[PDB]
């Protein structure tokens, strides 16, 4: 009950009006919120967006001569409860991302943990600044730095292959991975003919979650690209049309 925040907008379309008014409402709440953490910090950082809200009230709607106007508001307390909720949903989504069938994690499952922790911390900063509970991420962070940032995956090669480019590969693999030798964690087999062929599988199972890359440009060390291109591959497999 204690508080109601407003937002309002006008556009040559009813829908566009609605949208300009939410935007303006989120924008308006960011302010009240940022300066609440500012009048708390022991001495507009975070900018909220629709993701953070739900189904808010329409207080005015007018239309005249082609322009539409919409004004919206939301209860401050319902707004916080909704943050408590998106947070709780983030927390219990993390638990479904941890170690599991192995001790090791792999790419997307890691990127996702990174994302949750990145959405959660700001939400949590807000919540603590208003004296709502939920206490701690510290534990999850630990679990993240010790299993998921990177992380550690074994990297195998073939009885022959070759070193430099093998080096090139491990080097690129490394801007995303931490080559490890400990077991009970995801593997990535390799075979390089002139251009690689890559396997994923994890502990207890051979879940093949991997494809095979090539680039016939043979110009010696100047084929640095199987690397320069391998990154871009492995990155955009964290879910981005691969």
């Amino acid at each position: 009950q204690k508080g109601y925040l407003y937002g309002s907008g006008s556009a040559t379309s009813k829908e566009a009006s609605k949208q300009k008014a939410l935007a303006d409402l989120v924008a308006s709440i960011s302010v009240v919120v940022n300066s609440q953490i500012h009048i708390q910090k022991s001495r507009i950082n975070l900018k909220t967006d629709d993701l953070e809200l739900n189904n808010v009230e329409i207080v005015n709607q007018e239309v005249q001569k082609g322009i539409y106007y919409t004004r919206v508001r939301i209860n401050q307390n319902l707004f916080l409860q909704g943050l408590r909720d998106k947070y709780n949903a983030l927390y219990g989504q993390f638990s479904t991302l941890m170690p599991k069938v192995c001790k090791g994690v792999f790419l997307q499952q890691s990127k996702s943990m990174g994302d949750l922790l990145a959405k959660a911390m700001p939400i949590e900063r807000i919540l603590k600044a208003y004296s709502v509970p939920v206490g701690s991420l510290e534990n999850y962070e630990k679990i993240y730095y010790q299993n998921a940032f990177k992380p550690k995956v074994q990297i195998t090669f073939d009885n022959n292959s070759d070193a430099e480019i093998k080096a090139a590969l491990i080097s690129a693999y490394a801007r995303v991975l931490t080559p490890s030798d400990e077991e009970k964690l995801y593997q990535i087999k390799n075979e390089v003919f002139t251009d690689s062929a890559n396997g994923i599988t994890r502990i207890r199972v051979v879940v093949s979650a991997s494809d095979c890359q090539g680039t016939p440009v043979l110009n010696r060390s100047l084929e640095v690209d199987e690397k320069n291109k391998n990154f871009a591959i492995t990155r955009l497999q964290s879910l981005l049309y691969k």
